[PDB]
């Protein structure tokens, strides 16, 4: 015989372990960088109630429930909710499950208590969720779960089903696990029979050298379970989140069902085409384990009367708004030397209750500011960033922003309008010794001639002078008057406005330093906008807008990591001085409709306007967060919208959709509450309106009152 042909498949097949062990000793995929939202840390003491605590819990995947069996569950009572947080590898530190009640005390978090031995946490981690993941050059996509975290009844399901009992090294005669495994991760697309048996070789050759749970560590992993447009999804840990919203280890027995249903055929059981052969597919499954010792009859019934939820969606791109600036951010701060690395993870500012709140005030709101002024193609941007940290909360870009190519939040570059006037307010009050609130401004007629060769002269929004040829500073911006604020503007020279701009944080060739600068002539993004709002709102200090955290490898080292790096930009004074007024603004100036809707919030805010409504914009400070809204026509044209009201009625509904933070503005130093009278001028005792000043003597009244 011939018998030298067991040699050279035997050196096939030693030759073949040697490409068995380079892929999977190493590198078995190119894992795609996961993006995560933020990680919100809860602490005794904390200023929020349940049903926003119940919010918070939704938007990160929890599920409200009767009785807690499984992590990523709660339940809620009377006065607490009681939660079992999920496992989560936080940078800081791997933590497992944790079973906690939070208990309320009407207005604020009062405990955090383990359930495991009755004591209390000093403050407490939430998990974050995956927004979304960063294209695989593959165009596969995969979220790599380790054995462990898969859940027992998935693997049965798993078992169950493909490799019916077992796999030990029969199933040919009869007419696979690791056999399948090498068909995927190795081999060709289709007919062979000598494909059936390279990879029955490979398989032996597999499970030769390869422990038990190493072969459906990689199985799980690598199944094709479903297609984001052009992108494969991937492994049952990906799969999950994409078609449920939950991860791998949470999964109900009827979802791993119909997962494990989709692995024979993986396009054709798709629920969003067909839902009908993926449900006879799935209680197929249903009944495939019914039949051994696993599935009961009377809860069969009920797995099968329970339909699929099922996402019923088709996230191919998600946050594309947001995920603009996440790529932008990481390419200035780690370059191109990032998707070299497999399992990157990204830990973002994003935060899914902003998102969620301005999402549906854009999604709702546009269509029926449409309906009652009758227009045909209105558009909005939201931004929200934090007060203090300037890190960037929510970013909507349009008024579909589940679909979203054109991103406006940065990329609509529009006129500011009188957004624009708190900068020559802000400037002015920057100076105590010759400006204050109780200053009084000219508000006559104005002419300016300008380079040839037409005369500039700007008219108050009503066309209209104040009686007495004057009016308080404090009233010029609470009332966005025009007039006084051209004339305080030229007084202080467009220089030192234009220095307060930069200062601000406005991209510096945006500044044109004409006189219409000062009513809004500047063209800005929503992002940059909210830039320069941050600046004031944070008390003058400029924190740089950022969307990034951190950026850990798979191993844990970390890529890059965020320091807080505010600057003192302008005087602290000024900045509340400012706000101050702003919130006037908001209680009986341009802003009341928002005041008298929202009283105890004490909002600080300035409404933007531009000639004939092209441009709308309102600019909202809270607690916590600046607010950015921009509404408008792509195309340039007048919105036929009256007023700061449609910028304004997306921010209320903003408001509306999840809990605001007070704004309980704490004074800085050498600020003081001093009574003026009628003529404006300052008194010891009484006055019939009080202002704050900036002084570390409040004795310029006996100065003032010296007059007689």
């Amino acid at each position: 015989l011939a018998i030298v042909f067991a040699v050279l498949i035997a050196i096939y097949g030693v030759y073949l372990d040697q490409k068995i062990r380079s892929r999977i000793d190493g590198k078995v995929w190119q894992l795609p960088a996961a993006v995560y939202g933020r990680m919100v840390n809860l602490e005794p003491d904390m200023t929020i109630s349940k049903n926003e605590m119940v919010k918070l819990l939704e938007a990160t995947q929890y599920r409200q429930v009767s009785k807690m069996t499984r992590p990523g569950e709660f339940t809620v009572q009377a006065n607490s909710i009681e939660m079992i947080r999920r496992p989560f590898d936080f940078p800081d530190s791997k933590e497992g499950q944790v079973r906690a009640r939070l208990t309320f005390d009407g207005d604020h978090l009062a405990t955090i208590v383990n359930m495991e031995n009755n004591r209390q946490f000093g403050f407490f981690r939430l998990d974050p969720r995956l927004i979304t993941m960063i294209s695989s050059p593959n165009g596969e996509q995969r979220l790599f779960v380790p054995r462990s975290g898969f859940p027992d009844l998935l693997v049965d399901t798993l078992l169950a089903t493909e490799d019916r009992h077992f796999y030990e090294h029969y199933s040919i005669g009869r007419a696979t696990l690791t056999q399948q495994l090498v068909k995927n991760l190795f081999l060709s697309s289709e007919r062979s029979y000598w494909r059936k048996a390279n990879e029955a070789y490979m398989a032996l050759i597999m499970d030769a050298r390869y422990s038990k749970d190493r072969i459906l560590e990689l199985y799980m992993n690598e199944v094709y379970l479903g297609q984001s447009g052009d992108n494969e999804i991937r492994g049952f840990p990906l799969a999950s989140l994409y078609y449920f919203g939950r991860p791998v280890e949470e999964l109900s027995l009827d979802q791993q069902a119909l997962l494990v249903g989709m692995v024979k055929g993986a396009s054709i059981y798709n629920p969003w085409r067909n839902p009908k052969l993926a449900l006879e597919r799935r209680n197929l499954v249903l009944r495939l384990l019914q039949q051994q010792q696993i599935i009961d009859q009377e809860l069969y019934d009920m797995l099968s009367a329970r339909p699929l939820v099922q996402p019923r969606g088709g996230v191919i791109s998600p946050q594309p708004a947001f995920m603009q600036l996440v790529r932008q951010e990481l390419q200035a701060k780690l370059g191109d030397k990032v998707k070299d690395l497999s399992g990157v993870k990204i830990f973002t500012t994003f935060d899914s209750v902003a998102q969620d709140a301005a999402e549906k005030a854009a999604v709702e709101g546009i269509p029926a500011l449409k309906k009652q002024r009758k227009l045909s193609d209105l558009e909005t941007a939201i931004v929200v960033v934090d007060r203090f940290s300037g890190e960037v909360r929510a970013m909507v870009g349009g008024s579909e922003p589940q679909f979203a190519g054109y991103n406006r939040a940065m990329q609509a570059r529009r006129s500011i309008g009188s957004l624009a006037k708190p900068a020559t307010y802000l400037t002015a009050l920057s100076q105590p010794k010759i400006y204050r609130l109780n200053t009084w401004i000219a508000d006559a007629p104005i002419a300016l001639r300008q380079p040839n060769g037409q005369v500039w002269s700007p008219q108050n929004d009503d066309r209209r002078y104040s009686e007495s040829g004057r009016v308080m500073l404090v009233d010029a911006l609470t009332r966005s008057m025009n007039v006084p604020t051209v004339n305080l503007g030229m007084a202080l020279g467009l220089p030192a406005v234009t220095e307060t701009w930069i200062k601000l944080g406005v991209p510096k060739d945006q500044l044109h330093p004409v006189p219409a600068m000062l009513l809004g002539a500047l063209n800005l993004t929503p992002i940059e906008v909210a830039q320069a709002f941050q600046t004031i709102a944070s008390g003058g200090n400029r924190a740089p807008l950022s969307a990034l955290r951190s950026v850990i490898a798979e191993d844990g080292k970390v890529l890059y990591q965020s320091f807080p790096q505010a600057e003192r930009a302008v005087p602290a004074q000024a900045a509340y001085l400012t706000l101050w007024t702003m919130q006037q603004v908001v209680q009986r100036g341009t802003g009341r409709q928002l005041g008298a809707k929202y009283p105890n919030l004490h909002l600080a805010g300035k409404t933007g306007t531009t000639n004939n409504n092209v441009d709308t914009w309102f600019a909202g400070i809270d607690g916590s967060t600046v607010t950015i809204t921009w509404v408008g026509r792509d195309n340039n044209q007048p919105t036929k919208l009256y007023g700061a009201s449609g910028a304004m009625s997306i921010y209320q509904r903003y408001l509306a959709n999840q809990t605001p933070t007070p704004l309980n503005l704490v004074p800085p130093e050498d600020i003081a509450d001093m009574g003026v009278d009628y003529d404006g001028n300052f008194v010891c005792s009484g006055g019939m309106r009080i202002l704050p000043v900036w002084t570390s003597d409040p004795q310029s009244l006996c100065q003032q009152s010296e007059m007689q």
